[PDB]
């Protein structure tokens, strides 16, 4: 007939965008509003569905600062599709653009926002569990949120507060390893149930990754994912914070604070933000959103 894919009543499905995916993320256009959007697709034939409740997690999250807006979730051919706000490049894309190292001022502007970003998620009774540069996106050139660091892909999320009992989820071990090894907390490596602290420790590893240019467990390979996971975990446990965070005292303080958090414990986000804003102010930095990537030329799918 038409040969054109539509999602819902007004969303035209466009070209495949981004790297990886394999057709899972497409540019889209709201024909009614003449606006571009991002469309996440998941084959209805999927063995491990995530789209629909990722959608639910977004519902649960609600309209929020740094949270992409979701417009639609519906069937599209042999695909379930979720239409949401089109954003810009990820911190990983920007990192490469900046030769794989961010200035402390850029990392602190990022860190201050993400601690708040994570606290927001946590305030909605959700733990993220998928921290990595690729899941943090700036907005787009003009849609006035380009300097806001956004958080995306809540497929690995989990409700850490039982909705009925209103109790924190129970501690337990033997959780299989799946997330990304490079940033995951040490306890995640130990097979322990993840909680608030783990999102915060993962952010710490990522902050040091940005500052150093790389992490010391980064090149570890093995004959089985499990083994690789185990080696990376061994090295994380074998690298002293003072060594990992050499030259960044605040980062070491942030890291061992979160590493020592109790499983059920509510992090003191104010305390962590202050470690960084005090530093920020002492260095003489001005929070003006002028990241290292400002002035460089960014990739735009449109
Ligand atoms: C609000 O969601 C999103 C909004 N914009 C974009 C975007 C924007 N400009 C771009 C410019 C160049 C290249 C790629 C781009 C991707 N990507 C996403 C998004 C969500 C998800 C993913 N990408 C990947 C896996 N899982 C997700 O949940």
């Amino acid at each position: 007939g038409s040969g054109v894919l539509m999602v819902g009543p007004n969303f035209r499905v466009g070209k495949k965008i981004g790297c990886g995916n394999f057709g899972e993320l497409r540019l889209g256009k709201n024909l009614y509003t003449n606006e571009y959007v991002a469309i996440k697709l998941e084959p209805m034939k999927s063995r491990a569905p995530q789209l629909h409740l990722e959608y639910r997690f977004y519902k649960q999250l609600g309209s929020g600062d740094g949270i992409p807006q979701v417009y639609y979730f519906g069937p599209c051919g042999k695909y379930n599709a979720m239409v949401l706000e089109l954003l810009g490049p990820s911190l990983e894309d920007l990192f490469d653009l900046c030769d794989r190292t961010f200035s402390l001022k850029t990392v602190l502007m990022i860190a201050i926002q993400l601690i708040s970003r994570m606290e927001y998620v946590h305030s909605k009774n959700l733990i993220y569990r998928d921290v990595k540069p690729e899941n943090f996106l700036i907005g787009r050139p003009g849609n006035k949120t380009q300097q806001v660091i956004h958080i995306i892909d809540f497929g690995l999320a989990k409700e850490y507060i039982d909705p009925e009992t209103k109790k924190h989820i129970p501690y337990r071990e033997h959780k299989s390893l799946t997330g990304t090894a490079r940033y995951m907390s040490i306890n995640t490596h130990l097979g322990k149930e993840q909680s608030r602290r783990d999102d915060l420790e993962a952010l710490g590893h990522m902050f040091m990754y940005f500052l150093r240019g790389s992490l010391p467990w980064q090149g570890l390979k093995a004959d089985t994912l499990k083994e690789r996971y185990q080696k990376i975990g061994d090295t994380k446990r074998a690298t002293p914070i003072e060594v990992l965070c050499e030259n960044f005292p605040e980062m070491a303080t942030y890291l061992r604070y979160v590493r020592r958090l109790d499983f059920f414990e509510k992090p003191d986000y104010d305390y962590l933000r202050k470690l960084f804003t005090d530093l920020f102010d002492r260095k003489g930095y001005m929070f003006d959103y002028e990241y290292d990537w400002i002035g460089k030329q960014l990739p735009t799918p449109v």
